[PDB]
């Protein structure tokens, strides 16, 4: 059957590998591709922050925060063996400053020791007045995506510089199956006013010595309006802006200053650090996540689409999960054609 | 008043800096010199592992609890300027595993966020049984050493690359108070069979994406005789030995395979960590700190002395709580000098 994934993303590569490691040899053939205009280091995925940690506020459709979690432990499983970090993944703790008190996130429990911050504590960032504390999962794009590549490649799956004009394109090109995971720009391929770019700009900085995140929040400005700071596997991220309907894809001196001053605001000591890149990207964000099932009649043949799309500042955060309910959709297409 | 400060580790140097820091303009002159035989990057002070956290079973001395968290707290207070690294400062999460349950630290409370680790968490590292969590502070050694030889420089404090002998030169000198800080070879000017060698080789690698500490225990095999990882302001220190009584000071290889292969096994990934440094010290094992007072005759002159060594594994832990102790005799030695 021949499966074709739009994107290379996360979003896409997870997907596909989910797919081809429950269906390869459940059915015989499974002919997988994937085609991308970008691929890594180009894609969003290969800008995130890199954190496990979905947004505060309890997800709109519920079964997000299963995909949350499901994607939590996926990932948490993988710390103890050898290749994690190989994988891109390790464990960080560290701080959510506030400024007023707040609700528990609904995924308190989903992380490791999670838990209100004591004053003494607070006493170390002097602008705000309460947090948390817990520990979590650094999942870098680059380093992840790459995996998930040679991952795919040795399973066979074959890559494609395209840029597909459309599913129809796709389609009469022979795809029995097609899963979108185009992310913002899913809405060219079939427009989807829900879905828009939340721009992030940040500045990748050598600094050594911090070893725990720390994202603060401004309740009017938006979330990721504020200061962050994010330790990765070599370099740490400094960030600090979600622009929503912003398509700019430049770095713009601006937001530099108001990065940078911001975390040299919070963390002092970044008086020190040396800047060793900045990078812009866009979120596509959608008030709920597409993914689902779509058929296509193009002529006298149907085609099957599978949307997976619109993860907004957290498709890292959820990835895994979708891949799963993606391949279970995948599934029941492959019911309905008898296998 | 000519004092004399010998030694230039961590100990040295934070009670020469606090003795003038207090008493320099509250007595005019005040005449201060370091003498020692060694200087970062060679003290005892220059290999610790760089972590603030005081042996877990209950001080002998009551004393020596307090002089933990006046240091502690003391360098708490430091994090939130902009030079905390540049003392050699910053905050780290990390564990300590066990491999039976066991009471809680008396530090329990001095440190952040003191928890028993859940089991998720232990399933991350599977041999053991039982741990504890918080965050504490890296204080590295080298940089420390330096910043505070920095500090006393301005204050005008001079050092002289000099083994002292005996007291008695030091005090035929003209040395009115001698401060004496000489670590483990302090029996050698003053028999001290209490003191001994605590023996800690240690391998220093590049992994950067270790993020937080991990300091295993085995009850049977004695402190600091487990492998255990410290990551540092940029290297990651890796350990296991404390050898009392032993002198050699060469790196030894079974050491360096019983500390590679047990973290190794603790933590997978390094199995791609860089090894770039190998080193060994002494730590200064004592049934107790000896910090206190002694006069000394020699002919018609008398010459005060203020003990201050013995800090076995948590001379950085503890370093200040001591400085400032000895200010304070040094000060009752001024009042008797009627100033
Ligand atoms: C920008 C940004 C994002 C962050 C982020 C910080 C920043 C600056 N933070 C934070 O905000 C921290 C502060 C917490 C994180 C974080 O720390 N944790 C987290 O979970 N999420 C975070 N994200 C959100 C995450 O990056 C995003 O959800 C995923 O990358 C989406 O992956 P995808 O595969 O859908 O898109 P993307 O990676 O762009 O994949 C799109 C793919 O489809 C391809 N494509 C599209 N249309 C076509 C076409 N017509 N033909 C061919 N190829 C096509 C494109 O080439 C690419 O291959
Ligand atoms: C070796 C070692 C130690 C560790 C350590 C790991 C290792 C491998 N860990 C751990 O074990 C982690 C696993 C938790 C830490 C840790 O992480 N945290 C912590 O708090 N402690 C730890 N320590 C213990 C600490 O290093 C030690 O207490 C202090 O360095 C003592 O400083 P000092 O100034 O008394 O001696 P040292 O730094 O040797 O200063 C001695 C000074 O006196 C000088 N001197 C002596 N005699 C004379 C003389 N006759 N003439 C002239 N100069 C003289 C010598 O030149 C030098 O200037």
């Amino acid at each position: 059957m021949r499966v074709v994934v739009i994107g290379a993303g996360v979003i896409g590569l997870s997907t596909a590998l989910c797919i081809h490691e429950r269906y390869h040899s459940v059915l015989q053939p499974l002919d997988v591709k994937v085609y991308a205009d970008r691929f890594t280091p180009f894609t969003t995925t290969d800008v995130a922050a890199g954190l496990w940690q979905p947004y505060t506020s309890e997800p709109s459709n519920p079964q997000e925060a299963n995909w949350n979690q499901q994607t939590f432990n996926y990932l948490l499983s993988h710390i103890g063996s050898p290749n994690a970090a190989n994988m891109g993944l390790t464990p960080v703790s560290g701080y959510n400053l506030f400024r007023e008190a707040v609700p528990d996130p609904y995924w308190k429990d989903m992380v490791l020791g999670f838990r209100k911050l004591t004053p003494r504590e607070l006493d170390m960032f002097p602008d705000y007045r309460y947090g948390w504390f817990n520990t979590s999962l650094i999942l870098e794009g680059r380093k992840y995506l790459q995996w998930l590549t040679e991952r795919l490649t040795e399973r066979g799956v074959k890559f494609f510089l395209r840029k597909v004009e459309s599913f129809e394109e796709v389609a009469r090109g022979g795809a029995d199956v097609i899963i979108n995971c185009t992310g913002v720009w899913a809405g060219v391929l079939q427009p989807d006013p829900l879905l828009q770019p939340g721009r992030g700009q940040i500045i990748k900085v050598d600094a050594p010595w911090l070893k725990n995140f720390i994202i603060t929040h401004d309740l009017e400005r938006g979330i990721y309006n504020s200061p962050y700071i994010i330790p990765g596997l070599q370099a740490v991220t400094l960030g600090g802006t979600f622009q929503v309907g912003n398509w700019n894809e430049i770095n713009n001196i601006q937001d530099h200053n108001t990065i940078w001053e911001g975390c040299c605001r919070l963390e002092p000591t970044l008086k020190d650090a040396k800047i060793v890149g900045e990078y812009t990207g866009f979120r596509p964000v959608r008030p709920q996540v597409r993914l689902e099932r779509e058929q296509l009649r193009f002529g006298s043949s149907n085609t099957e689409v599978i949307h997976n799309y619109g993860h907004g500042g957290y498709g890292l955060t959820i990835h895994w999960g979708c891949a799963l309910e993606v391949a279970k959709l995948f599934g029941k297409v492959l019911e309905e054609r008898n296998l």
